[PDB]
């Protein structure tokens, strides 16, 4: 038993991180097959990050203006191009450690593991969720751009995030590995802000199922609710609306526990209206919303990779 | 900016996980050079769970009673010995993925990453503190024993924990890699309970410093405290006493923020008296105590957001 915020094992992604240098700017790159992917703002000096013209900046660059370091082995760049906000560097050597992988674009509410890297060297791993406002509450300092987020669907690494920037409230924004931003952001240093966020209701409910599975049942009640009357209370507390597809996804957890989805909704409604009353759930004083239903199942059944 | 519970990258440890089987029992083992380390209760049967005599169980085994699988390759066991609560299986092949490593015994309050493993394969990685009562708040199921805890310093892996058991409140207990349990626990299924646990005060202070580094000062106040008066109040909230050594290890964080340690102690006293009143600190509505001063320095910026 026990329930922790748990990242995927990172070994397969560790073997893909490299250091990419253009001029005085150095950040991280992802080395897969014979291409290195990194944020396109690597071709910026500090003096053109306000309104960079990326087409023009790259037009003046040649393959030899890019230094890619994998360990203490340099990888010759033999071609370069942009795809959206990602720079793609073709190198002379296919990564022998390339895992089975795909690029996926995730939706708000979905979680992923982040391998935070500096100078091409992995420094730590943690879980994030893509917020409904398309930011993530990460932990990133200068030099972390190019760090990647990922999930493992047994043996296949699904890359879903590359890190680009930090916003004033200290939350983080980036792209998929095809260079498309999550959220209404741009890769320059003009004023931008995260929108108002909401709580991921289906994840809260999955976390309550995780709570039941771990022996905490004090928040369960014998009341019932319809889907509509719960959504009426939820939005009052700034919760994402609960859909039938959300109810359906919670099916396996409802089956394992014997607590119907609407009955867990009635418990969440009471938790929202009355609070925890000095009690805690799974060590938290807040209702946690960064576990997906599959996150709960993977952890509580000991799924491996 | 930001502040997260952060594990060490698990690849160097993933390369050492193997599966150990003795009879009907399978668990995880740690393969370093030509030795595999696993919990000794792999040799127990259903009749040996309350009062096993491990010496008498182990003398009845040959090398070939132990099957060690690394991937889909069986390693041949060529020697075995018992050291406290761990078994050491000598194998005929050195692990080519062995990192630089050390075995260390950690002190209460220190943290480490756990690689949860089943059948020799990794499931996930998470961060844990050794509680003052010598338990950890992990996530472990049947089959997880032999999973190891570790810290990584400049590509040297310091192994500090091997998992052995769960207690009835849901917390976990285990040994160092020399097989000596943390705390008063034994590898028997006789009734056992963790002692009354306490909050790791120096870690809570480190975390408040993290909050200030990341730009939040709302919880500070104009007061200070003596060390003795702080310890008298904080013990009433089941907080571990703060020592001068703890005050000293907080020196770097104090100097980066301009907040004397005893002044942060005054802030903690008031937070305990008042609670949060609907606010959070670094995203949490309770006082977090599983980040060491070292963890904060590792993860936070070297420049305070003033
Ligand atoms: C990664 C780049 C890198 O690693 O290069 C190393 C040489 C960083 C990651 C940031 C730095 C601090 N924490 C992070 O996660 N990326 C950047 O610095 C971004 C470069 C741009 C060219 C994309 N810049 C920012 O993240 C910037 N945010 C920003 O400008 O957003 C717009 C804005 C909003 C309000 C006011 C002005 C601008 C950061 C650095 O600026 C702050 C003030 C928002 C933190
Ligand atoms: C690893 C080996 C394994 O799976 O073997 C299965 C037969 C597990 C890890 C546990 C399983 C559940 N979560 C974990 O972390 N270790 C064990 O199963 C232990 C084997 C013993 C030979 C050491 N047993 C326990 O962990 C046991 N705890 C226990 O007996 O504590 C003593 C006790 C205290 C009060 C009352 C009775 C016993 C667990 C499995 O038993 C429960 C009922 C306490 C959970």
């Amino acid at each position: 038993s026990g329930f922790r915020k748990m990242a995927f094992p990172s070994g397969k992604v560790e073997g893909c991180m490299v250091q990419v240098t253009c001029g005085t700017t150095t950040l991280n790159g992802l080395w897969l097959d014979d291409v290195v992917y990194c944020p396109r703002h690597v071709i910026c000096t500090s003096e053109d990050m306000l309104n960079p013209n990326y087409e023009d900046l790259l037009i003046r660059k040649s393959n030899h203006n890019f230094l890619v370091q994998a360990g203490n082995v340099q990888l010759r760049v033999i071609g370069h191009s942009m795809q959206n906000c990602v720079l793609k560097l073709k190198v002379d050597t296919a990564n022998p450690k390339t895992p089975k992988y795909k690029f996926v674009r995730i939706q708000p509410g979905q979680t992923f593991s982040v391998l935070a890297c500096y100078n091409g060297s992995p420094s730590g791993v943690y879980q994030c969720a893509m917020r409904p406002n398309f930011t993530i509450k990460g932990s990133f300092l200068n030099g972390s751009c190019g760090s990647v987020g990922f999930n493992i669907d047994y043996d296949c690494v699904s890359f879903c995030y590359m890190h680009h920037m930090e916003l004033p409230t200290g939350v983080h924004a980036g792209t998929d590995l095809e260079g498309n931003f999550y959220g209404p952001f741009v890769d320059r240093q003009t004023a931008q802000a995260a929108g108002t966020d909401t709580t991921i209701t289906v994840n809260v409910l999955a976390w309550l199922y995780a709570a039941v599975i771990n022996g905490d049942r004090w928040f369960l009640n014998r009341f019932t609710t319809t889907l509509n009357d719960f959504n009426l209370v939820a939005m009052k507390y700034n919760y994402e609306p609960l859909t039938q597809d959300h109810v359906d996804i919670l099916g396996p957890l409802s089956a394992q526990t014997g607590i119907a989805v609407l009955d867990m909704c009635a418990s969440l409604k009471e938790l929202l209206q009355n609070g925890m009353n000095g009690r805690t759930i799974l060590g938290s004083a807040l209702l946690e919303d960064e576990f997906t239903p599959f996150d709960v199942v993977r952890q509580c059944s000991g799924v491996t990779f």
